[PDB]
């Protein structure tokens, strides 16, 4: 990507504004301030999205000009980061076309009987004001379905197969088990068309052993638990560790706000898992068609006052050190408001 | 203990999934992510269970199939970690039988009469879905019993071992005294046999002194005071220093939510005083008879996620750096719920 | 500027009370206590005015004595260092005269017509008991303007020009950008007279792309948003980097209590932006003729506490060590009250 | 003093309980746990007394043996560490009788006409169930008195003088100032047997520049204010600064519990000034007579849990780095209980 | 492997000498005492082999008992850790006959026509008082041949072919280069069943793009050159990134003792390059039959000290932090004697 | 510049070996190994060039096609980094002649009198296998000339400027003084054509005070003196420090190897001043016209073995964090050789 530096000296040549570009070319120094994302993530505290600010940058672009396009496996790409939960409560039929029309995804919930799920499945794939449509190859709209790992999963997996399904989210608390493993196996052997999304996993052992079973996505996240992880230290851990391998990650839950998404972004994940937000709109089991461009729009303005002209370009200045953080002690989130 | 590396490698020869062994062994790579126990506290900071998170592990086992035997003393182990506190308002007979029959124990109050506490006694030793149960090699109910370290209570220790008194706890604010050492050497010369609990300590200087004294187990847990300890650090501080003589540790108090149990247990305590969480319930002077089933069944979801098949393996893959934790600052306790 | 060392042993010539003087010359000994500005600040950690307090010095004068004359810009320097911000709920033209003559400046608005504004400029200019006036070279009050980056601002300029404006502030939250650089250098090849603010800046790699482009003063400050900084790290970054230029710095926002303004100033903001604490006045579309000499009295006493005779000696202080910070915990920040 | 290794070792010959001996004489091993005074101190976080624990020790002594002896100047010595500030709503006579007959102190105010504060003082000075008694070497209670340092707190002190006063306190918020040093030069001019109490301070600087001018005790204590000081942190460091020179401390204010009287004892104050749970007794302009037993009863058991047998050894074991503390995250103070 | 505590715990058993068991399971206590290699390593200062020490361990074993089997690559493994280099001082046929009847393996160097290399490849493939024998599924020896990475080197590299060599090493100072793997690529699709070691790396980056291009092993090691880096720290980072991808390291150059041996094997490497040692002896253009019988007896006694029963089992008591490391300042190695 | 990861990501391409990009653009991962140069300097140790080495990167170019260019002052450009030094012993006009044919530069010394330095100047001005010649508009030969900063110094700068020079050098040890600052006044206002080199220079303050004063390069370097610096600290420090105004930097002192230029070089010298290397030549009061070549090809060699593809690239892989750097300690410094 062009760092800040390398933008700024090449558009003050677009008027009358050497030795300098023999010095050291196009790295035309910047004051050091604000710390990288493995400086802020060098410490013993886990850090949620209140803890830290993403400090800005240099815009030189409108923010309606930004690229929102996003991987969600190895081989399916949105062109909006947002997906639709696979909770009961947010994700059928109706909310899954709403949401793939809008260039995201929504993975249809598993408290059903097979035959439901996979009915609402068929639903959504037999379905010019949707220029962003997440469709396939047969131009058909992609669904997500979410399966569990034990054995009668096996044929439930069959029926949303043959529904023609695109993507199958396995659905567990704790993501790295022998049952899981030997599902993503099962899988794949079985279905090797088909693309899988791990568990959730909050650190990168978690993500080796299911990156290691052949699994093309990740789901991040995790009173009385005793487990877990803070969700932007998760994020953040399990992207890096995923990146190594070109393994996208899905960050999920902690999100309530579109300064959330935007730092969830920054962050590595290439996708964000909308909950509840999208819960008590006209889709769910406001409308869908006039919220997710609400949140586009943050997203796009979010962006640009980074100074990233696109995602993919946000997430390069993260891992490069470009990109600058700092941390929030308690009484500088309540002067900006936080509870 | 098999490491995760172990296990998850092991179970990988099971299906169709060299040089490897001959580069390091069994201990095959995982991600470096998380702080040891040590790491944890090795900082200024004193730490209750609020402050931090067990990371999850490798699940390779159902969580049914969970072992929780531990000891209370050198010579003494129960079939479940609970045990109910010496409070007035919480163990007398009736209590301290359903306990034992759950396979914990309880320590009877000495807020009474010494006849009273020995007649209570005496009624637990003397008593269908009890496989756990807490017994004796004469197959009676094991009893513990509290006394405190005045010259009066010289009588009150002879009257509880007449009534056949299996372990005694030593019952103080603050145990490391001449006052409470020479009650310990008085018991371990009039009754060779009999079980001592040291007091209540925080620190190490305290657990070395009792431990000296020749005391079976202790005790750990502590505004008009000015002088106390966080309970976290406490726990895991004087755990590591008893643990290097073979005594084990009680943790009391600071414990709320099935969570604390699995994060006291976790750091090296060997059982869990249950003091109020017991009080208004049918025992007490809800059912002892189906609460610590909840908690059980809670207990070994716990080590479930953590990846660890027993007690004991919990404690040893913290011990070894194997076991990682994550410090929480407030807004990470606020996002996942706490107050 | 004289230190407390140098002060002190100075004054205790003037009553009965060699070798020290070959030893050391002025620099006579102070203990070792509290931060540098640079020791509280090289840490991760971003603070707003509430997680630090400045160290007590030594006091060798009357508050009523301190000197507040401070820079608005590299031209422009006024006896109060107080600004009415550009709100259109705070500043017109009869809120801007009356911080003109209590000594300060006001900035009208642009939330209207560009006739409208070019009025109320024309009104401040055209307008013994207020020593501390400021005043231009022709003896009419100094007025400040706002102005948006859009192309259709060129025109509203013009007017403001015509009107006889004294400073513009260019009104952007994300001050560093190709269409305010672009602005910067509009005004100053068009208008060579007129002094210009920058935009919002919270890093020095913004502030030095605006300090580059040639412009006159700063302004520091910035849920939704994801980027922002906090306020007292912001003024005190921006304001050690501008310091090398010779450009003032403006902290707008954060501010709420006199104690902040002490801090804020302390700092190196060489002027502080009431933003609201004018809102709710009788000058506002209290009274400012009694409300800003409380302000002032106030900010006298907060340097007379802290040992420093003027604005530019406790800055001076700052910058070379002698001024002291401590860190609040939050029970600090409870300890003198916050919330 | 005998350190909790001498104590354990010497009792423990006194019933059947070398080469230890030779290897390291009266040091007898202790655990490494907690921090000195001096490494809690050792950052740059300001600590108030609900931010920290004193950890237990070991106990040779009945609670009721504590010796509560200390110094309010170099020459003038108390039997309670206990003293009533100088406020209009506390101190007046009856609570200075009150005050000097449990064996601590009262400072009379002196918000009164120079004639009424000395009839408060001549009225205190001429008044065996009072051992403890804090009387001069004519058998008459001792009085202090609070004076300006203005041009006309010069007579008032000859009045306060003629009714016998025994120590003055310089009342001011920032006691670093030529004024109040002139002030102490004066009254140890024209009164060379009158102790004097300096100011208030909160850094060691100030501290030095009171001494040198020659007073005999410090105040230590300090929302419009800017500038001040944490008050465990401002007690630890004058107290170590004034040790140098064996000049005692009072700390004032941040007082409320037991526990933060033991604290500031602890962190090296010599006594520690009641503010207002005095004020709102029977002696104020419940009853003197029985709420200082009740303080006097808890710091005694205080010490005993902290293993110290006198205010003075207490102080002792604090500077040997023999005291042990620990630092509280605020999820710690919660769980004992703060807010 | 089982640690020192499991062993010493375990044998403990075999004379006459509960509740530890079920407090930690096996992992039954021992003083922290050195660095881990991770820990060792964490710092600024890259260290040689005489920079630090491996920290004895415990010896339940015969050091004539210690398994010295190791990788050479993925699929090649030799009884003897040690090779000969591909210097024309050093290894032509009757070295490498030498060594791989010892049990090693010898790479013929390639500052010859390429027929001469081939038919020194061809003498070794054409060739019970050597049990360790180093010999291929036919029985023939191994024979490894260097060549470089020009374009002629692909005829020279057909004629080592049909010689019948069983490994190449790509032979250059700095082998992270387009030219290397373009020749790596090139020999794994016209020779699919030919291993290749490649290059020389010391950085982690370098060792990932030859990893990256399918090679089986790499080669670890780089006056007036300004690139390069302290060989024990380059074999510690190489391996500890080729260790993830199963893939071995041979430590080359630096070598000089037994100790450095020990040292380079313990930090990881699978093997090591004899570079010199070898030379001055009957084989190269003492006796190979008599000097690596010494080395071999060397490692033995090294390993034994350590308390590790073989070589894969040393290198996961390091990569697990079980092995220690104390660093040595250069008056230490003096004293040691080094120089 | 084309990072490490971008080139070998770019020419993976030319052979048959998406979602990846989604990720993070080209910034496609690359293992954490070394300190960058901020990482490498900021601590207490001063270096010099036997303190450190570069870590070797990836090569995707020939040596030969290295370009070396780079600036000498703000106007002029060498083809070569090389000068020869402004001494008696060394730089007279042939020695001048023969560095500028080559590409570099020579500075005439000034141990001598003024109409002989300014018949050696214009010697070298009025003098195609010389590509890389160091020529001015004109086609005549660069020259610089020494100048020194008393007052009989203004006459002798007359003469060089009429004898044609393009370069002065103001020769002292330490340059940072009101001599030199006036010196460089009075040359920029007297021949506003004429590049000055300042004094010399080992901290950024002396620079900034002669950057201030207008010259256009700087010489960093300085037995029993007792001020001076480290070299290596001193290079990097004072170039990083004239980077943010474009002032290019003479490395002077310290060298003594090809590995010692490549490393001032990588450090941010612009040029390299061969002081004495170049002693004991033909041309000083082998052959220049022989051994600058061989300087040339090590020094190309060595940007190939760190990657980078020009002097200028070599800068920006420096600043931008991507060049990495290792600290020897003197075992390691042994284990190359250095003495």
């Amino acid at each position: 990507h062009e760092t800040a530096a390398q933008r700024y000296s090449a558009r003050l040549l677009q008027a009358g504004y050497m030795a300098d570009y023999l010095i050291s070319g196009g790295t035309g120094y910047v004051p050091e301030d604000g710390l990288t994302a493995q400086q802020l993530f060098a410490s013993a505290d886990g850090l949620t999205y209140n803890d830290f600010l993403i400090l800005p940058g240099f815009i030189d672009f409108i923010a309606d000009e930004v690229d929102l396009t996003s991987a969600l496996t190895r081989k399916i790409t949105l062109k909006t980061p947002l997906i639709s939960s696979p909770m009961d409560t947010v994700t059928e039929a109706d909310m899954a076309i709403a949401m793939a029309l809008m260039g995201g995804i929504g993975f249809i919930h598993h408290n059903c009987t097979p035959e439901f799920q996979a009915n609402e499945v068929r639903k959504v794939k037999k379905f010019r004001d949707y220029p962003l449509a997440s469709k396939d190859s047969q131009k058909q709209l992609l669904c997500g379905a979410a399966v569990g790992t034990r054995e009668d999963d096996k044929y439930r997996l069959d029926l949303l197969t043959q529904a023609g399904v695109d993507v199958i989210v396995l659905d567990s608390s704790q993501g790295n088990s022998v049952y899981q493993i030997a599902m993503v196996h099962y899988i794949k052997q079985k279905y090797p068309h088909l693309q899988v999304i791990g568990g959730n996993v909050v650190t990168a052992a978690q993500a080796k052993n299911l990156i290691d079973a052949g699994v093309d996505g990740l789901r991040v996240g995790m009173e009385v638990m005793a487990c877990g992880r803070p969700q932007g230290t998760a994020v953040y851990k399990v992207a890096e560790y995923a990146r190594r391998f070109g393994v996208p990650i899905i960050a999920d839950g902690g999100i309530q706000t579109v300064g959330h998404v935007v730092k969830a972004l920054a962050l590595g994940a290439s996708t964000v898992m909308m909950g509840s937000l999208l819960a008590a709109t006209t889709e769910a089991p406001g409308s869908i068609q006039k919220f997710v461009p609400y949140l586009i729009a943050g997203i796009q303005h979010g962006c640009q006052d980074i100074g990233a002209r696109s995602l993919s370009v946000l997430r390069s200045m993260m891992y490069s050190g470009e990109l600058k953080f700092e941390k929030r002690t308690m009484s500088a989130q309540i002067e900006g408001g936080v509870h």
